């Protein structure tokens, strides 16, 4: 008899490879299991274009709705993307959306593996990074600047006041662009990564370029120590855990020249670029889970790489491949293990712990697709396909489940 | 005898740790060897507060006049540095100001030395970072948003027209910022690039993302594009070496993963976040050279890292140090190869480049500041202060020399 589920999972679902492996770990590790609830809303390329991207906000919504969305990478378009897909328009990026409308902190941190070595010498313990979700350069406006003229940013008061700077003058051709947070959201932002280190038992660090960007970055400077200050410098000094901040450029390095074992906040840029280069330091891009967390509590669980574009071409030539399902599947059983602790069914909970030890398995058994096999210290090993990962991954689950 | 120098050297003089090695360096193993020809510009944050930044103006237009700037690290003021420093403002950059006044890239590329293993297993040849030297947030404008009201980007043409877009509708306490980059610029950046991969006989990378910044990111996604297109792609075809561009996330990815050997493109911001994490990886910060390059021919050679400070508070407390001066001799010898050149003072060249390999060399057989320590193939090893490298660094070029 299959588990029960009570509340529904939003399922959001993506393209070109993700949207294939979504389907294969339903149907191999998910559906066997668990009479899977979940409202399906497809996030698609196609689908996205067909509705106008009605269905991304629709799909945001219902996360706030029920409490639990799991995403499948998605396409976000570009001048190449409307080539390729015919577009209608330029979509934003479903993330940016689902993000903006969430708000909240993404946290991402890499799957480790005793027999799965680091690129980076000394990385001992995991790293993880804890992404501002909302804003910045994700809810930009931009323009193009044809020839000569006066780039100003304006702002004005629900009063009367006005103030303008000027960005530039151009005497020709150029960009320029305007962005925002907020002090609520950086506050958010601001507690969420103080609870998840602690929650975590470990530093904090945080880090922008406060001396060049003097009053936008510095303002999240502020705001980190004085909530830091007057409201967690007491938790901290008492689990004995420092709270660090340095310059953008200051933290990458020392990052990389770290043991790591620390949680690592950065604003919403910053943490796309830093995730991709934690992961990938640490193994692969596939074995890092990320999770939104809103401050009013909603979360959505996704991967953090993208849709393996170059994989799917490989796949449309005929070519067989070895894609990475680990963040995935982790995603599904992320989404899965909270659902039940929401709704109180221990079985759906034990059994998102149990497959995620079961593919960790796998892995440590020296089974395993291209992207780790280099960095395995299994002697015997076993590089297999897409597929036959997941059939490998079930086989180790079923044994110990 | 000395040897004698014709055109002078725009000499920026800096803050805290480098201000202090800066005097070793010319003192120990400049002077005693050259006339040094130079016209020197205080850029110490105290002077620049006493000259209210006009003297790195007038340092910016010394470079301009005679072609060649070497510049110490120096401090960038925060609201903290304001307080230690009693400043009379919040002084910008003055890297910001130097860059922004010669336009231009900055060229950063570690600092090899074979017993020197990188921090990223399989970095087995440099990869170098072409940093784009101009505009985006190093020419932002910033402003704090008090209380409800609505936030505009804004164009005004030279013609008539204007246009507006909402940068957002506060009902709240946040931050606002606008930039912009002129297409003037972003063509002699991308030119730079491939010039300056093709010099070097490598792949180009470049990367933004274009997804999310679709006209701003996406100017330069295409500029590198149509550059590369009709300029480049027939010499580059011809040398066997491609030309590459993803996005910024993916790139970093993929960097971690690669072997090196390639020249990194990066706008700005990337550029400054990139070079640490390259400089770290490889080694040490110390361990990697820099110069700005003007699309107009001018140069000014510098360190990749800032000042030091944390050392620099050690050395007040009377503690000794051991900083690595490999950068910023590097940029002393960078510039006075080039003063060389175009003056045609071979024995100034030979010297430079004489200089430059008996420092790698001192390293190699294993004597080098802490940061290097543990890095070090060498068996026997002699870890030395921030004076005795100088010292032995001397004497290993005296003996060549
Ligand atoms: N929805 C999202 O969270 C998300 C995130 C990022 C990008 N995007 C979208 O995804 C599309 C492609 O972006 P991208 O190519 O930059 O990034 P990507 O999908 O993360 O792929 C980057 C590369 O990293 C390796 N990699 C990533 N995931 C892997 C996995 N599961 N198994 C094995 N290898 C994996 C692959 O490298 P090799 O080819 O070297 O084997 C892949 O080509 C873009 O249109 C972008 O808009 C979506
Ligand atoms: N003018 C510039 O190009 C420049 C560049 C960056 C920053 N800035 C300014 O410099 C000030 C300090 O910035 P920061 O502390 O973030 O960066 P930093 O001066 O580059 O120092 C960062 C850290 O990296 C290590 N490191 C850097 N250079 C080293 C060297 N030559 N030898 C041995 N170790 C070295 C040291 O680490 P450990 O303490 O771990 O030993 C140092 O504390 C800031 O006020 C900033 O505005 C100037
Ligand atoms: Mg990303
Ligand atoms: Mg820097």
């Amino acid at each position: 008899s299959k588990i029960k589920m009570k509340v529904p999972l939003v399922e959001m679902d993506g393209d070109e490879m993700t949207r294939i492996i979504w389907r294969l770990i339903k149907e191999n590790l998910l559906e066997p299991y668990i009479e899977l609830n979940t409202e399906y809303y497809d996030l698609g390329l196609e689908n996205r274009d067909k509705t106008e991207d009605q269905v991304t906000i629709d799909a945001a919504r219902a996360i706030q709705k029920y409490g639990v969305g799991v995403k499948c990478a998605t396409i976000t378009p570009n001048a190449q993307r409307v080539e390729e897909y015919n577009l209608k328009k330029m979509w934003k990026s479903p993330n940016g959306t689902i993000r903006a409308i969430l708000d909240g902190t993404v946290f991402r941190a890499p799957i480790v593996v005793n027999s799965i070595k680091p690129f980076v010498k000394g990385w001992k313990k995991p790293i993880s990074i804890a992404r501002h979700a909302y804003g910045d350069v994700y809810k930009n406006v931009e323009y193009y600047v044809p020839s000569a003229g006066k780039a100003e940013l304006v702002f004005t008061s629900e009063n009367g006041e006005v103030s303008r700077q000027t960005i530039h003058e151009f005497d020709g051709p150029g960009v320029i662009m305007g962005m925002h947070n907020t002090d609520k959201s950086i506050r958010s932002f601001a507690r969420a990564c103080f609870n998840y280190a602690l929650d975590m038992n470990q530093d904090l660090w945080f880090s922008t370029k406060d001396t060049i960007s003097k009053t936008y970055d510095h303002r999240f400077k502020d705001i980190f120590q004085e909530i830091y200050e007057n409201e967690y410098k007491e938790k901290f000094e008492a689990k004995n855990l420092q709270y660090f901040y340095t310059l953008i450029d200051d933290a990458v390095a020392r990052i990389i020249r770290s043991e790591g074992g620390m949680v690592w906040a950065c604003k919403n840029y910053d943490g796309d670029v830093m995730s991709d280069m934690v992961a990938s330091a640490f193994g692969s891009l596939a074995m890092m889970t990320s999770v939104l967390v809103s401050p009013d509590g909603k979360y959505e669980f996704e991967a953090a790489h993208g849709t393996v574009t170059r994989h799917y071409y490989k796949h449309l030539k005929g070519e067989e491949t070895s894609t990475n399902s680990m963040a995935t599947i982790f995603a599904w059983t992320g989404a899965l293990k909270k659902r039940g602790e929401l709704d109180g069914i221990k079985e759906l909970v034990d059994f998102a712990t149990k497959l995620e030890q079961a593919s960790v398995q796998t892995i440590e058994n020296g089974v395993m697709t291209k992207d780790l096999a280099s960095l395995s210290e299994v002697p015997e090993k076993k590089i297999v396909n897409t597929e036959d990962f997941l059939k490998e991954i079930r086989k180790t689950f079923e044994g110990m489940a």
